[PDB]
């Protein structure tokens, strides 16, 4: 939220006298700053006879010089002086009707010395610039014709600005068009431009950033969530790859191993990576960047061939896999159900995921009727406080049926959410509570049980009750499953979403009021009997709160009056008190709870299917070494060469109805 | 809403026969009113060679005249009727397609006269309209010919039409456009006029209203609170700024010493002070108006330079002050987040409030623990009557450490919300309720404190109920302290604002069941027993009140009928009663509750930042002489003389986004 350019914005008209303080070199009231700043303004205002003056004494002064100094003379008198800036930079940082008239006499200026070339392509010894060069600033502000001269100069259109005007944040003090003049052009939109400089034969395109970016990898981090009106990055995009004609400029990664699809993924820009992963374009030199290969199309059907190269879950950092795992998206769903991703996911559970879904519930649910069989009909109220497993193979053999499968499947679980503490979990009070939550309370449910056992050799006079807190919690364990039906999958969001959004909010205030008025209370009794008349009445300050609270439900009595020392001042606090809390706060916080609810009844299907995605990767992470079988679809070839990449299947849309007669 | 114009409208067609009454001076049948009426319709219609004859006699009875007395008579032939007005206000108050031909004709018939520029600047001596001439008119009939023909009279363009007619209200009984005829066409679009007005030589601009007002003091009364369909409002209004050339203009205040800009916000035209500040229009000499110092704009980013004169509290009435300690504005969110409103705004409580908040919450913490302790364990209830302070350092340290703690912190916050009893609080049941209503319950609050101890001294056996609601008080003040989170900075507004707002409505009705549902709850139990067997039964009017109102909240019991004498009408007063309060009216305040509840939840943000708003200029209030780090950049020049006019800093816009290819 702030911007912080943290030093010499750059161009100010306030202007010190700190460089020219350190050369004095004075003839005539001054002699180089008064020659030195009039070049600037003539420059800045654009005034072309005063400047053809000013150039000559430049000649003048820089006529009178000894060996071989005069071209490096020039550069410490015209630039260097805080920042290393020229006058070709403030000729294109303004703009004026005299500008490509001033340039040219400007170009043919240093082109009489031999320094021009190194003249124009300066950049900045500035700190938070550092690399920036006069051509940007022709394509920043937008002159082609500038430009073309500036190709005909002969300066570096491959060049690095790599200085502090590209963030450490993401969207903020200064953009990231990736330090290259090409990238440059085609985030500005000035396609003339893109094709101009890559019709040079100077201009590299492979080239990365410093962070081992690529062209496209600026193209990721531009565009919207939405259809803009008529945007042009996406237009960009194939123009590059129209002129590209070689597949592996997106198998470039880069410093963080990202394939501009899987940036295009990360960053979440939704709607270019349907563009990224059609790519229909029939051209036959020109098929070998094509993903959509339509073969059968008839009418309202459509055969469908996909590329599917970083999109399953067989290597690292899936497409499907990033999407997933992923915070900070907002249209999560967008993505998922675009055609590849969402068949690929579809097939998958019916393949692979619907058959463990099953299966793990179906052992849990036998895991809390085993816990609750030795904890409902347990003979450990028949004083048995030492040893409980006697002879007669222990009093019973279903003991022992009930006894054995419980420590096994508590540390079962219990090493299986010992991989929840994996690497992930980079925030606290954010969506990893709000989807790793279950594995916390799946994880300390079953070290109760270890806990309890070992209670349980050492009876310690706490085993039962350690035993009573992980039987309950084990059953709300058991409402985790209730994320795949769409009627169940809805629902178990809303008790995890509002009751911490709403109720965290609201018991950060009624504590305040149930304190206050606590005391309150518990003062005014005036211990008047000590527990012999005020049995049926308040006293200590914990014996009030437990019946406030209850007047906070709709529960107990009012007419206990009886030792209050003031029996209308004890009222009136009671009375506020009533008409605070349950006339209002708690109907408050029933008003803040139904507009949440109404916000997810809304949003339904997109966390239903989303859970869905969720578990079935955390399940195909549990799957060694047998996966022939649970694959999809490999070893196709485009015509030519053995098997470019392996593809998929067929799909429908029964969208032939249309208007054009 | 009301209009009440109080007198004589202007220009009616019912004429009748008082003012040529006094004048009889009859020679055939009436010899002048016979003459005046007959102008009077022959202008009204446009009858033309009438007309020609009538003016033709009017010379010919001015004709018969003594020494030098005609041209004053004929001012008091056709003016001075009732009011003062003319056969030119006449017209010019219809119109017809003769206008431009009878005038020029009127036009030379007191040129033959002396008169004429005295009888072209008539004013009312009418008390309402006191000082309208014959030129606003035209200017209101939209006749710029016919106004070049009144700038070619020679009439003063810089008249004052001070009467009744523009309000001491509002926005009624008669418009404010400001007495001077500049600004006439200014404020109704008429920019020709506008522009010959202003190339006349005798219009001075720089003239004041009787409210001290400029010209542009009457283009803030004007606009709206939002776009129009291209208003002409802004576009005037730098016309004259363009017009203008000089700083000082905006620079008079008023009668009420108020800056152009200063006005602006209190009367809260708010789209109109962003088009105020902002100023960006570039031309070398007329920067000098300028208040947007684009120098370093590169793309999405954007430097950025401020005039900042009379915003930040550095005199009195400052635009940052204004805005937020005003009542009745609506959009009061808006021209918050304007730019360098909003940014010196959050840099302010960056650099200033964060530390004096948290400061300010923790003492406040303390002081209420500091008050239980000193009510909980406290031994008052062992039997100290008099002097509880005696030897052995008063029977222990940590009582000196509580007892001395509190007696400094309640004159404190004493002598702190005293101020809040200064100039404030105009209103008594409008937003002042809604803002300072916690400087009352701040300020009661210690003085129950000091009372108590003034009791401790003085044991009067209610020192202690004192004590008691002083504490529990001092809890709910506690709840202040929640404005700063966004999550609880909504919170405190909902009760603050729906109790008041429907539950006074409700307890204006539903004591009126109460009232009358007991007495005929208690009439109905014929005494019948004194208290030895309706001791399980209703009594005086009040037990019965505590056992309805348990019924309204879904407590109590209901097989009480023992003492009835007719013990169904008891029972169906009583059905009838329940029926009503808690299957209804209880569920109706709910239903009211949970609507202006959900209008709250969606204005959020707006009341989230202007508590912070709040706040951080009553902490800036407590800052003596020690700001010089507590500013912001000062000493800026713009290029020329000394420092102009300080500033602020640079700014972001991720909005390159745009179509122009
Ligand atoms: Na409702």
């Amino acid at each position: 939220s702030p911007q912080s350019p943290q030093d010499d914005v750059t161009e100010t008209p306030s202007n010190p006298n700190s460089p020219s303080a350190n050369l004095a070199k004075e003839e005539q009231r001054q002699k180089k700053k008064r020659l030195k700043k009039r070049i600037f303004a003539a420059v800045s205002e654009g005034c072309v006879e005063e400047l053809r003056e000013l150039l000559q004494d430049l000649q003048d002064l820089c006529r009178r010089r000894r060996g071989l100094d005069v071209p490096d003379f020039l550069m410490h008198k015209l630039t260097a002086s805080d920042t290393g800036k020229t006058c070709l930079m403030k000729a294109l940082l303004n703009i004026n009707p005299n500008t490509k008239e001033i340039v040219r006499i400007l170009l043919a200026f240093a082109e009489e010395n031999d320094i021009l070339d190194r003249f124009i392509n300066a950049e900045y010894t500035e700190e938070a610039y550092e690399g920036q060069t006069a051509l940007n600033i022709a394509i920043e502000r937008r002159q082609g014709d500038i430009t073309a001269v500036l190709i005909a100069a002969g300066a570096d259109v491959n060049a690095h600005a790599k200085g502090v005007f590209f963030n450490p944040k993401y969207q903020h003090e200064g953009f990231y068009f990736g330090e290259t003049p090409l990238a440059l052009a085609a985030c500005t939109n000035q396609p003339e431009i893109v094709q101009l400089l890559m019709e040079n034969e100077q201009t590299d395109i492979t080239s990365q950033d410093s962070r081992g970016n690529n062209i496209l990898h600026a193209l990721v981090t531009v565009a919207e969530d939405f259809k803009t009106q008529n945007d042009f990055v996406k237009r960009m995009y194939d123009m590059i790859l129209l002129r590209s004609g070689n597949w592996e400029l997106e198998t470039m990664r880069n410093n963080d191993g990202l394939t501009p699809l899987q940036l295009a993924a990360k960053m979440g820009k939704a709607e270019i990576l349907k563009y990224i992963l059609s790519r229909e374009i029939k051209e036959k030199p020109l098929r070998s960047l094509s993903r959509k290969f339509t073969d059968w199309a008839y009418g309202p059907v459509s055969s469908s061939l996909y590329d599917l190269t970083n999109v399953d879950t067989t290597t690292d950092n899936s497409v499907l896999e990033i999407i997933v795992y992923n915070t900070n998206i907002d249209n999560r769903h967008e993505m998922l159900t675009l055609e590849p991703l969402h068949t690929l996911l579809h097939t998958k559970w019916k393949k692979f995921a619907k058959y463990m879904f099953f299966l793990s519930f179906c052992f849990y649910f036998f895991y809390n009727i085993t816990l609750t069989l030795v904890s409902y009909y347990r003979p450990r109220e028949d004083e048995d406080l030492p040893h409980p497993l006697a002879l007669t193979h222990k009093m019973s053999w279903l003991q022992l049926l009930g006894r054995m499968f419980v420590l096994i499947w508590a540390t079962c679980i219990s090493v299986k959410e010992g991989i929840a503490i994996f690497l992930l979990r980079p925030s606290d009070l954010q969506s990893i509570l709000s989807d790793a939550w279950f594995h916390f309370v799946f994880f300390v449910q079953a070290v109760l049980v270890i806990l309890s056992v070992f209670l349980y050799l050492f009876a310690y006079k706490e085993y039962l009750a350690c035993l009573v807190l992980a039987m309950a919690l084990g059953w709300a364990n058991m409402l985790a499953y209730t994320r795949g039906f769409q009627s169940m999958g809805m629902y178990s969001v809303m008790i995890q979403k509002v009751i911490l959004h709403d109720v965290l909010k609201f018991l950060f205030v009624y504590i305040l009021f149930l304190l206050g008025f606590g005391v309150a209370l518990a003062s005014l009794i005036e211990k008047c009997s000590k527990d012999k008349k005020d049995c049926s009445s308040y006293g200590s300050f914990s014996d009030a709160v437990l019946e406030l609270f209850k007047l906070t439900i709709g529960l107990g009595d009012l007419n206990i009056q009886q030792n209050s020392t003031y029996p209308i001042l004890f009222l009136f606090l009671l009375i506020t008190y009533v008409i605070l809390t349950f006339v209002l706060l708690l109907n408050m916080l029933i008003a803040l709870m139904g507009e949440t609810v109404e916000n997810v009844s809304k949003e339904s299907e997109r966390i239903w299917r989303l859970q869905r995605a969720r578990t079935i990767l955390e399940f195909e992470k549990m799957l060694p070494e047998w996966l022939r079988s649970r694959f999809r679809m490999g070893e196709l070839c485009k015509v030519a060469d053995e098997d470019f990449r392996l593809c998929l299947r067929i799909n429908e849309v029964k969208w032939t109805e249309w208007k054009t007669h």
